[PDB]
This record gives structure tokens, sequence and C-alpha cells, in this order.
């Protein structure tokens, strides 16, 4: 009929018509496609599906480690097949879950960072069962992570999907993030990228501070029970407040954020079983809170702010007072990261490493799954690397897939 | 077998056999893709298929202006089958040029600039016939184009492909670029991107002035004859100087370059007929030139240079000492072509009215195909609205295509 499309800038909304006049339609440009989101279950992985998927994973792993183990390999399969046919699923071997977690990361096509793929801590809660251990859990997670600003890579796995009626999720789009609330003056406070969230927790109980930087807490949502919310303990929240290393009036915009990145909404795809609940982290790149965080018109928006003390001709385009400010921005973060002692990375350092990590990669096993528009940086793009670099984004195995918001669907008891 | 991927930063090639083991693999970060380009002929083009494609347009073309002429409409379809069963092919209305130049143009997914897409100057030079007559053609056009700086949009549709071995052919990649040398000390002189084509050049029979901006000379072939090479007359080449508006330094770099931006070798589709050459041109964006001629590597690469005599730690990536001289030397070339009184745009400017061309484009015909990464400047991305938009990129007709380089598939009597 018609292909929706969006303008995450001002929300706005567009019907395309014309594609359909087309010769020989990229969908590459598109945030979230069905491709990569990986939605809901009524019953269990049909054997005939799973069986052959749960061999192809055990065959990856097995022929991963430098002279194989054929005996164990033989017998894994053996055992596996076998307790497929006897429970339906089937449970990995602590080891075949760190290979799974850092193969998946390996495959993720839009992190630039997986040149640490191998650098990852794996907490095994697969045994968790109630919302109050999830809470408990994550804490942890966001302790062991954070650890005082030496951030540490991180991923904690619940129970995996087994009807799929019975699903552990986390409704926050990450571990850490600021509300986002709708004022009485009609301005909005804080992040107005998480109004709604806001209002979901607002409207699950959760007390509302009205401020410019309170942290959302932890919506979880266990077995397949309704979402229990749990506030996240200060003390654990690390933060750093930004200021500029020449202007001193930086720190008068009263300015800071997290230190810790870690996605909470993913599934992890693996042998054919799917666990749609398994946060993650690594650290942040400046350009992410320096350029989107902060400069973002549906985001905290300090551009215009930030050129008028500078004195810059702010009605003027042309004057490209914005690339000036942004770069100041940017170098306040990375300042301010720095001289608090909380680890972080430039977007060009960043760049050169994932070329690094690519060349590896082809040699390695030729190939490294890569979305361009995803890995070029927002700011500075063609005085990066990977900009003049071609790449192929492809979905391999195992894999981190997008999920359909748990608001969307759900029951409610 | 394998996917072949260039680095067009230090040109390095890589072969992706991964892709293989994928699930449900995109095209869209290739510079040039086969789908985008159109290659030779060696026979007309089969009667079945052009007739179809006639109509199509001359549907479109009638099928355009407000309370459409029928009658016209019915004796043209008439008049233009009739005249293809007689000849094979057949003659577009100066107006249906015209109308063509100008749809092509509009369906340009790589252009910034459609907004302009109306005002184009349409030169009529189907009557060439000689290669001397190219040359005067060109000349025309970079005359006119050029207007003493007040850049005007302006193409030359020479002679239709026929038969596929009598093409009209511009070998040069722009009607205006300067020469890349190899030179004796081991250093290259110039433009870089063109020491094969300057090499070329130099083996057509043309003197070497061995400079940093030697504009390089036009490469015709006509009808199908070998090319002959000939040397634009300098009074035709209008010139900008860099120079910084606060660092005084910035013009001891000795810098320039040409104000008339004029792709020479893409090939025109429209009606099923195709015309290999017709060179057309518009007016510079800042960053083209301060950005990708002035900081690529494989460029004039003045980054580290503008650096240093800013007194920046060229030395510590983190210090985004290239986010700083970037920006210096984007303002020197805007600086630059104002005070000269030559047209040019920011990249900012250039956003927000391609946002607005697309905003009329869904309005008039429900869609506007476009390139995304093609579309968002090499700096500064998420500062711009382009970034934020999700856009398809489909190939409509009429249609400007790639086309082989002529050198590797040409005779030579
Ligand atoms: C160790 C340092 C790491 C760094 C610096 C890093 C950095 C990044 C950055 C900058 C993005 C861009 C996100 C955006 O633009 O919204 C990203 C995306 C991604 N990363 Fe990494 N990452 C790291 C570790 C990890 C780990 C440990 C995993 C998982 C095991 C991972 C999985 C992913 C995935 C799935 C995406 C896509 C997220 C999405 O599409 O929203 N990364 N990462
Ligand atoms: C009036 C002002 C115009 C401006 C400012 C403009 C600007 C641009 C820019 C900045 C690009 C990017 C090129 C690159 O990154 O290599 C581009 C591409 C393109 N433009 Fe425009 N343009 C204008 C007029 C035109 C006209 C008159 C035509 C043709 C009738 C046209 C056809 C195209 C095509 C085919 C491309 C793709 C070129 C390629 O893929 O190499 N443009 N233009
Ligand atoms: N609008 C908005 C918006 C979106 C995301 C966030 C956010 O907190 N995100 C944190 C996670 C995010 C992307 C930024 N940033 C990272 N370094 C990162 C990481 F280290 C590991 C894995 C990821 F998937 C990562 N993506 C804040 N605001
Ligand atoms: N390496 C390299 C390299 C490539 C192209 C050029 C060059 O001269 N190009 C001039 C034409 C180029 C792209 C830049 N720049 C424009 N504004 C432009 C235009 F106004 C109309 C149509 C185009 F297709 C346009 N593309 C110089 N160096
Ligand atoms: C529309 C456009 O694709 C989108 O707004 C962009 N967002 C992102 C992106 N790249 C990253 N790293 N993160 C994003 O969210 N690419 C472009
Ligand atoms: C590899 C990468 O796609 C390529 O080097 C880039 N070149 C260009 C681009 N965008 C423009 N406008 N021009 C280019 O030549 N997109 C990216």
């Amino acid at each position: 009929q018609y292909v929706r499309i969006k303008n995450w800038g001002s929300g706005e909304i567009l019907h395309d018509t014309l594609h359909h006049k087309a010769t020989s339609s990229c969908l590459g440009s598109i945030m979230n496609p069905k491709s990569l989101t990986r939605g809901p279950r009524d019953k269990p992985t049909p054997l005939e599906e799973l069986l052959p998927h749960a061999i192809e994973f055990i065959n990856q792993y097995y022929g991963s480690f430098k002279e194989a183990k054929i005996e164990e390999h033989l017998a894994r399969l053996e055992a596996v097949t076998k307790e497929i046919e006897t429970t339906g699923t089937y449970q990995l071997t602590l080891d075949e879950l760190i290979f799974a977690t850092k193969m998946a990361w390996r495959n993720a096509p839009r992190c630039i960072g997986r040149i640490q793929w191998s650098n990852l801590q794996v907490f095994d809660a697969r045994n968790c069962s109630t919302a109050q251990e999830m809470f408990q859990h994550i804490c942890r997670h966001i302790l062991y992570a954070t650890n005082n600003g030496n951030i540490r890579s991180a991923i904690t796995v619940f129970p995996q999907r087994s009807d799929g009626k019975h699903d552990f999720r986390l409704w926050n789009s990450q571990l850490i993030r600021y509300a986002g609330y709708q004022m009485p003056d009609g301005t909005i406070r804080g992040d107005a990228a998480t109004l709604e969230f806001t209002q979901l927790c607002i409207d699950l109980g959760w007390k509302p501070r009205y401020g410019r930087f309170d942290v959302l807490p932890l919506v979880l949502q266990a077995d397949g029970q309704d979402p229990e919310v749990f506030e996240i303990p200060p003390d654990l929240v690390l933060e750093v407040t930004m200021e500029h290393p020449k202007y001193e009036w930086f720190q008068e915009l009263g300015l800071k954020w997290y230190a810790l990145p870690a996605v909470a909404n993913m599934l992890l795809e693996v042998g054919g079983l799917e666990f749609p609940a398994c946060p993650f982290n690594g650290w942040y790149m400046g350009t992410e809170i320096g350029v989107r965080d902060f400069c973002d018109t549906q985001r905290y928006n300090i551009l215009e702010e930030v050129g008028r003390r500078m004195g810059l001709e702010t009605h003027t385009l042309a004057s490209l007072w914005k690339d000036r400010a942004v770069t100041e921005i940017n170098v306040a973060v990375l300042h301010s990261f720095q001289k608090q002692n909380v680890t972080i990375m430039d977007h060009h350092t960043a760049s050169e490493s994932f070329m690094k990590h690519m060349q590896n990669e082809y040699r390695a096993r030729g190939g490294c799954p890569a979305d361009w528009i995803w890995l070029v940086p927002p700011v500075s793009g063609s005085i990066t690397p990977v900009f003049h670099q071609e790449m192929l984004n492809y979905v391999l195995s195992p894999f981190y897939y997008y999920q359909i918001e748990p608001w969307k669907t759900h029951i409610w008891q």
C-alpha cells in the first residue's frame, strides 16, 4: 500500500507512494526494521525448527576451540537432541552461554566497540524467578560494571523464553536513564525522550521528583506476571557533572550525565533459544552525550544556549556557530569524564579501533557485519576512517534482536 | 562466491565470506552499485522494450501540465510509435527533453539541492557531431554556468545513443578538476585522486604543468571515434583563493579551488532512450571542498598542517583537534567564496532546504527518493535535520545513471 516514514526529530510522519514506480527500495535508513526485531510467542518453538538451530549452534561452539574435542562434541550433540525430545527445549552449558553472549556481541552490526568482544563478564541469572531477584541481579550488574568509574562490560542473562507467555522482561530501554516530565507551565523538564515511559512509571506507583535529572526506576516483569516498580539505589548510580576546561560558565549550565550505558530491552537469540531479558553494557563514547543527548532538539537541546554564551552569530546558520558550539560541548564531556576518572572514549579513537577490529575480523573469519549508518559518528563523519570504508550489513546468529515494546503486547491480571 | 569491499580511504580491498551465513545483505554502503550503473551497447534498443518505455514517458510528460491536452497527447503517442517502427528509435521534442532533464534531476536520490530542480538551463546539443563542436558546446556551458561567480545550474545534452557503438562521451569525471602528478622525489603534487586520469591525459598528448592546481583538459569522444584532447581556456575557469577571516596565515597555505561543480560522465535515461553524454552542474556546498577535497587523506590532506598552525595537540586524538581544524577550514572556504562573490552554500542551510524540498515533494507527488548516506553532510551529521529523517532510496525514471569508465570499454582505431 504505502510505506510509513518517520522523522525522529520532529516525530512527524510521511506516507511514501512513489516507491511503487521503482525499477529493479532500500530499508537501510530505517531505525527499527522488522528484520531486526524479534517479537512474542504463544507456544514453544516447533521442534522441527529448534532441533536444527540447536545442532548448528553446538557445531559452531565446538568448532570454536583450537584442536577440538570430537568426543565431547558428539556426546553434547547427542545429549542435546536427547534433552530436546524429552523436554521440548534445552539448557545451554555456562560455557556455551558465555560463547553465545560474546559471539552475539561480535555479530552486533551496530556496535562500534566490538574490538572488546572477548572481554565480557557474564552473570548467569537463568535461575531467577521473581521481580525482587531480578532487581537484585540488576543492582549487582550495575555495581560490577560501574566499578567506581573504571567501567567494565557486562551482561546478565535471565531465564530463557519457554512457552512464550512466561517471559522475563525489563520495560526500561536502558538500565540508567533520566525521566522526562510535562510541566504545568507547558514546558518539559528532564529528558523529553522519556515522557511516555516516565508516565507509565508514574502510573505504576512511582513518585516523580520533577527534576532535570531524576533517574527513572527499574520496571521488571518476571515469569509472566505484571511489572513491579523498583527504584534504583542512588549509591549505585555514578554521574559525571559537566564542566568545560576553559569556559567556567559551562558548569553554570548545571549539566551532568550517568556513566553507565546499558541496554535493557533487547533479546538474545542463540541455538534456537531466545532470552528476552539480558541487559548488557559497555562504556560511553563522548559524542553520544555531547551531541545526541545534549544537542538533539528532541532531547536536552543546549546548542542554542552554548552558542550565545560563546558569543557566536547564533542567528546566522552560515556562520557555522553550531559546528563551533558542538565541539566545545564534546570537549566538556570528554574533559569531565576524564577529570572524574570515568571511562570514556572519543569518537576518533573509537573509529580507529573499529577499523582495526574489522581488519582482524576479516582475517580471522573472513567478514564482519557492519551498519555504516550506525558506525559513522554523529559529527565529523569523513574525518573518521570508517566513513570511507565500505561494509556489508547482515544478520548472523547468535544475535541480539530488538523486540516489541512490552506495554504494547502484554496481559494484565 | 565472495563480495568485494573497498576502503576508498586507503584504497585497500576486502573479500567478504560471512555474508553467506546470513539469515533473512544490504548494498547501501556501496559507492558504485551495478543497480545504479548503466553500461554499453552493441545493438539498438529492442523495439519490444523501447516502445513501452517511450509510451510511459509520453504519458508522464503529458500527464504533467494542469488541464492536459488529450488531442496532442494522443497525436504525440501516435506520432512516436509511428516514428519508432519507422526508424527504430525516436526524437524527443525540446520540451520533453527539458521536462526529462528536470525530472531526472528531481529523481536524483543523491542530490541535496533538488529544491532547485525547476531552475535549469538546458542546452540542446543533440545535433553535435564532432569533438571540436563538443568542446565548443562545453565552453559555452562553462561560461553560462559560471556567470562570473553568480553560478547557474545548467545541462548540455549531446546526441542520444543510437546503435551503441556511436556514443558521445566525456572521459573526465567533471568539467573542471585539478590534475595529480607522481613526482620524481616520490611525492604526489596536486589532486592525488586524478593521478590515473592525469596520466591518461599525458598519454593523449597533454602537456603537464606539474603544479598543485593545474586544471585538467577536456577529453572528448564523438560519434564513436577515439577521444581528442582539448585544453580549457583559462579565461573560463573561475577560481576562489582561500583565506581565513581571522588567521592571516591561512592564505599562506596558498590554497584555492574552482567555482564550477559540474558532473561530466553520467548518462541520462528517458523514455527508453539514453544520452551517455550530458554534463550538468549546480553550485558548491562548502563542506565538499573544506572537508572532502582538503581534509581527505586521499586528497589534498591539509588537516595536520592547519592543526599545527592553530597550536593544537596534533598528537592527541582525544583533544578533538581535528574537529577544531576542520571547522576553521570550512569557514575559510565559505568566507572566501562569499568574499569573492561566488555562489556557495553551507551544509546547514542546505539540509534545511532539502527538508523543505522533501516536504513539498511528498505533498506534490507522495514521495521523494533519497539516499541518506549521501544527503547527510560529511561533518556535523546529527546537527542537521536530514540525519533524523527516515527516507526511501529507489530508482525512478527518467534517471541519471553512473556508467562504466570509457577507457575500460572502448575500441581504438
Ligand atoms: C566495551 C565497550 C563498548 C562500547 C564503547 C560500545 C559502544 C556502542 C555504541 C557507541 C553504540 C551506539 C548506540 C547508539 O547509537 O544508540 C553501540 C551499539 C550496540 N552495542 Fe556496543 N559497546 C560496547 C560494548 C557492548 C557489549 C558488551 C554488547 C553486548 C554484549 C554490545 C552490544 C551492542 C548492540 C546490540 C548495539 C545495538 C544497540 C541498538 O541497536 O540500539 N556492546 N555500542
Ligand atoms: C543548483 C544547485 C545544486 C546543488 C547545490 C547540488 C548539490 C549536490 C551535492 C552537494 C551533491 C553531492 C555530490 C558528492 O558528494 O559527490 C550532488 C549530487 C548529485 N546531483 Fe546535485 N546539486 C545541484 C544541482 C544539480 C543539477 C542541475 C543536477 C542535474 C540536472 C544535479 C544532479 C545530481 C546527481 C545525479 C547527483 C549524484 C552524483 C553522483 O552520484 O556522483 N544536481 N548535488
Ligand atoms: N533519545 C535517547 C536516548 C537513547 C539511548 C540512551 C542511552 O542511555 N544509551 C545507552 C546505551 C547506548 C546508547 C545510549 N550507548 C552505549 N555506549 C552502549 C554500550 F556501551 C553498549 C551497548 C549498547 F547498546 C550501547 N548503546 C539515552 N538517550
Ligand atoms: N576525490 C574526488 C573528487 C570528486 C568530485 C569532485 C568534484 O569536482 N565534484 C563536483 C561535482 C559534485 C561533487 C564534487 N559537486 C556538486 N556540488 C554537484 C552539483 F552542483 C551538481 C551535480 C553534482 F553531481 C555535483 N557533484 C572533486 N574531487
Ligand atoms: C533516521 C536515522 O537513521 C537515525 O535518526 C539515526 N540514529 C542513529 C544512528 N546511529 C546511531 N549510532 N544511533 C542512532 O540512534 N543512525 C542514524
Ligand atoms: C564508503 C562511503 O559510503 C563513501 O566513502 C562516502 N562517499 C560519499 C558519500 N556521500 C557523498 N555525498 N559523497 C560521497 O562520495 N557517502 C559516503
